C-alpha cells in the first residue's frame, strides 16, 4: 500500500533550512515561509493530504463592550483581531 496516516511537513529556505518532519493527519500550523494560512492535514478516506485553507479569524467590527473599554487589536497571525479591555 505504502499509505500514509501522516503528512511530511518540509517547508523551509532554498538553502535547505527545511525542517521536514511528520505530522499525524488533524495537525494545523501555520504557513512560515509565506503569509499566514493553516495548513490541516486531512485523511479523505484512503486519501491523506495537506488541505491549504485560510486563517480563521474574527471580524473588524468591535466587540459589544461598555464604554470605558480598550478597543486592542491584537492577533497571532496574519488577519484582524481588536478586542474590547
Amino acid at each position: 500500500g505504502s499509505m500514509a496516516s501522516a503528512c511530511e511537513v518540509v517547508t523551509g529556505s532554498p538553502r535547505g533550512d527545511s525542517q521536514s518532519s511528520w505530522k499525524s493527519v488533524g495537525s494545523q500550523w501555520a504557513s512560515p515561509e509565506n503569509p499566514c494560512l493553516i495548513n490541516e492535514c486531512v485523511r479523505v478516506k484512503e486519501e491523506v493530504f495537506i488541505q491549504q485553507r485560510n486563517v480563521s479569524c474574527p471580524q473588524l467590527e468591535v466587540p459589544v463592550c461598555p464604554s470605558g473599554f480598550q478597543l486592542s487589536c491584537k492577533t497571532s497571525a496574519c488577519c484582524p483581531s481588536c478586542r474590547c479591555e
